[PDB]
């Protein structure tokens, strides 16, 4: 499924990652578009051989089993593929374990390179939540 701005917004709002950690709502509306575009059904390959799932780009190295990850610790007990559902329910959840103390949001790439010290407030511009 591909969520709308707003959609995704109020869909992880209610899930409760508004704040969760002290990153705000944009903060993560911000690291799903640039990691996966909004898209929960997004897959990207790893050097490492890892691959990354779902809307918040979820690696198979320690988070989730896909069964082919050299070294895999699927730390949020799930299959990888159930981080590609229309229903964002597992990715909130797995997204919660790993942005907690560690290094917090800095887990996604995305996050850091084109989040991070910017103006993440815009991503939720407009939405009614
Ligand atoms: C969104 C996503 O999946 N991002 C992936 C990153 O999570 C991953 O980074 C590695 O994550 C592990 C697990 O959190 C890091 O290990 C932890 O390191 C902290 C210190 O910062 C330590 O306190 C924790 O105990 C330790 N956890 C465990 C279980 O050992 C590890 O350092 C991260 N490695 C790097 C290079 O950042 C990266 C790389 O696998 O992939 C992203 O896709």
């Amino acid at each position: 499924k591909v969520f709308g701005r707003c959609e995704l917004a109020a869909a992880m709002k209610r899930h409760g990652l508004d704040n969760y950690r002290g990153y705000s709502l944009g903060n993560w509306v911000c690291a799903a578009k640039f990691e996966s575009n909004f898209n929960t059904q997004a897959t990207n390959r790893n050097t490492d051989g890892s691959t990354d799932y779902g809307i918040l780009q979820i690696n198979s190295r320690w988070w989730c089993n896909d069964g082919r990850t050299p070294g895999s610790r699927n730390l949020c007990n799930i299959p990888c593929s159930a981080l590609l559902s229309s229903d964002i329910t597992a990715s909130v959840n797995c997204a919660k374990k790993i942005v907690s103390x560690g290094n917090g949001m800095n887990a996604w790439v995305a996050w850091r390179n084109r989040c991070k010290g910017t103006d993440v407030q815009a991503w939720i511009r407009g939405c009614r939540l």
